[PDB]
């Protein structure tokens, strides 16, 4: 739908910080499509309890790991594309 | 495609690094679509004849300030998500 399914299976290599945020949730690989970070990032989102208890959709990062890497306070699970963009500037894409 | 209109209409403001090397092919202002500042590094490439002459879809930026921002010592051009990727971590969506 919104991002197409070809560039859910982009190859990508994760920096430092975005690691070991999925290590934490349980990632073993130091490559992985970027439908399986997201996956974890759900993942590391949920286990937290950072979505909004009333507004479940509203994921609030402000001082959590995952806000420094984002560099946002919050932001919507709706908005597919601008997540992409933030988790993008946190890895490498590979050849 | 493999970069949505939409996305080349993104607005960005660029860190200081990408933006003295913007302005440094004449780009004006401080902020900018993505689609605008893939120009100005087009020229940029162009202008300093980072290309390779044999392979002129091949930019070698190893050794320069591009290479500095990119952090790869080359890419092709035909590579549109390494590339959207590698001025992503350059700059910051408005
Ligand atoms: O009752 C309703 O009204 C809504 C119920 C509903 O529609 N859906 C239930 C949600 C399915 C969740 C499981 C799969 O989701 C993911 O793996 C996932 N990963 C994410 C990573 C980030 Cl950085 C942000 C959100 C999610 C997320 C998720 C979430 C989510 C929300 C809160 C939370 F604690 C964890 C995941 N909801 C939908 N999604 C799907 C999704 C996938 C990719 C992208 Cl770019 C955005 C969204
Ligand atoms: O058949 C042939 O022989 C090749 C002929 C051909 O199709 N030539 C077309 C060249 C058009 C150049 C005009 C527009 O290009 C750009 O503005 C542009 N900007 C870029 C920035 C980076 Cl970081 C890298 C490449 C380019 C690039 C360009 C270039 C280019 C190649 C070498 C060079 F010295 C300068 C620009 N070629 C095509 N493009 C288009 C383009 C646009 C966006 C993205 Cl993500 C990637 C590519």
């Amino acid at each position: 739908m919104q991002i197409p399914a070809s560039e859910q299976e982009t190859l990508v290599r994760p920096k430092p910080l975005l690691l070991k945020l999925l290590k934490s949730v349980g990632a073993q690989k130091d490559t992985y499509t970027m439908k399986e970070v997201l996956f974890y990032l759900g993942q590391y989102i949920m286990t937290k309890r950072l979505y909004d208890e009333k507004q479940q959709h509203i994921v609030y990062c402000s001082n959590d790991l995952l806000g420094d890497l984002f560099g946002v306070p919050s932001f919507s699970v709706k908005e597919h594309r601008k997540i992409y963009t933030m988790i993008y500037r946190n890895l490498v894409v590979v050849n």
